[PDB]
């Protein structure tokens, strides 16, 4: 009955230094200050943003799960880390010095901590590649973001991708990153707030809508991160839409609410009401705990939220421990 | 007992010849076909979208009305006649004949046809004006949008307008419009499955993030279309960052599910759940029947959902009757 929380980050200790080699503009790298419990990610010379030592440090995480009753961990990349929009060759390499990192970090205890690696996902080839290479090395599965630009899952190379993972049984989490809205929502967290619970919506229903499940093979191990955003409370107009539009019908031979068996969320949303509605949504086998730990809008009491939902104790029992368990193959 | 529907559009009988007096391009008008059952909005030559003979010939609306137990139904523009891009003087004479056209589609039955202006909202007087001129005339309302035709969604030039209808007494519905996600979403109504909803979410937020409602008189009648988008089930998670992150509290001094008791919206989110969700955070007094009636997308049962909902009577009868009647005060 292990306590687990699938949905962290970590970030490795990388010099200016090295990054510079990749890039001494855009590749992050992490400045450690003097006490050494907090530091920044850095972006060349700028602060990119302010993190605590439980981001960087295994020993000191360690701590913090025993204090909140959490027994395995998964942990991926901060998506600053992926670095889509390098030269391919450059972000394949970047991202085995990243998957390797992470491994050192599980390392300092691989029972309760497991990590998920990032891919090149910019080049076909090298992600399918990076991908097998990481999972064979010990990652349980791969962290990809929701995009590629103007590219939403329903592109043929991320569904070749999606593919890719399906056939060699290498579960995926999607985590929403580099998020829609351009100048007009640049206060008040409202990117984090609005733009991307809309991102998640938009990679799930691009897989629904397009048809792409009726490609990939039900092998695929899916799960979209921080609730699905806001799909579980907009399906009913999606549903709607798609009996009384064509074109909404057109690539889905089904209702889109049927897809939910294809797939997987985290619990991150927030609310008791919410957390209710998703399970209903998406059943009590596809919801699992997740946590956005160890950033600040992360959960403060990792489960809490299950934990005082109205929910029967079998669901609480698989969002908390059972359906990770199966997903990403911890014993 | 009545049957109120607060949301349902109109698009008046404007001429090919006539309306190229704004705008033979921009400028939209109807082209019915030839006979009475069918018709098209062109743009001023291209087909802009085709259309449904009951969103004009009214009477017939009292058949559907009628054949759907409804009894009172406001109406308003159909967001193709905005004009927010435009030169001002020339969409505040734009406005004009729409908001005249308006009353002249009400004139039929104004007991049962209730109708909202649309302004030039993006000068400021012109609008106030405008919108103090329509009321007089008997228009219920104004109806506008988050954007301003091209725009990012907030200052006090907005904030004196919201200001200026609250001293009139002149209630709002703001509508969703002109979406955010740009080159993304071009197919399946993905902006309007996924875009729309996000906008609506954004309008709100901006509202109560920026500390409006605080120096926006209490008197300020405003309701929020399609149940406020995404706004009810994000809001654990703006409750949440709002907690927890410093700049989310910079311009709001209190949490901003508190700020609930300031606005309205519809209950237009077609499904039981979400609806259970959406009243439960808003409460019955400040959810509205709306039906976004006639459009293939608006509801088939008009008030169905709420109908056959678990809910409480008084909360079945403030939403279908009361909270209408007196938002608009309507007898
Ligand atoms: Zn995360
Ligand atoms: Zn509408």
């Amino acid at each position: 009955k292990p306590r687990i929380d699938m949905h962290s980050h970590f970030f490795p200790r990388i010099s200016e230094q090295e990054a510079a080699k990749f890039d001494a503009n855009h590749a992050p790298w992490l400045q450690v200050s003097a006490k050494g419990d907090t530091g920044s990610i850095m972006m060349g010379k700028n602060n990119f943003r302010p993190v605590y030592q439980a981001l960087w440090d295994p020993a000191f995480r360690i701590e913090e799960m025993d204090a909140q009753g959490v027994d395995v961990q998964v942990t991926c990349a901060t998506p600053v880390m992926f670095g889509y929009t390098w030269e391919a060759n450059k972000a394949a390499q970047w991202a085995e010095r990243m998957n390797d990192f992470a491994l050192e970090f599980a390392a300092h205890n691989p029972q309760r901590i497991k990590v998920l690696a990032q891919v090149p996902l910019q080049d076909l080839d090298l992600a399918c590649k990076e991908a097998s290479r990481a999972v064979a090395a010990g990652h349980l599965g791969i962290q990809i973001g929701n995009h590629l630009g103007d590219k939403d899952l329903d592109d043929a190379t991320l569904e070749a991708f999606l593919t890719h993972c399906a056939n060699e049984d290498i579960p995926i989490l999607v985590h929403p990153w580099d998020m829609m809205g351009g100048q007009r929502m640049k206060k008040w967290m409202l990117p984090w707030l609005v733009a991307m619970p809309a991102e998640t919506q938009l990679a799930i229903l691009s897989l629904i809508l397009s048809g792409a499940f009726e490609r990939i093979p039900k092998s695929l191990k899916i799960c979209f991160g921080h609730g699905g955003g806001s799909f579980a409370f907009l399906l009913g107009a999606v549903d709607n839409a798609w009996r009384h539009r064509d074109i909404v019908r057109e690539d889905c031979p089904r209702p889109p609410s049927e897809y939910v068996d294809r797939f997987f969320v985290d619990s991150a949303v927030f609310n008791p009401g919410a957390l209710e509605l998703l399970v209903s949504v998406m059943g009590e086998d596809r919801v699992m705990l997740g946590s956005d730990y160890p950033f600040p809008l992360g959960e403060q009491k990792i489960g809490g939220l299950v934990l005082s939902s109205n929910l029967g104790e079998s669901a609480k029992d698989k969002i908390i421990s059972g359906n990770a368990s199966k997903f990403f193959n911890i014993n």
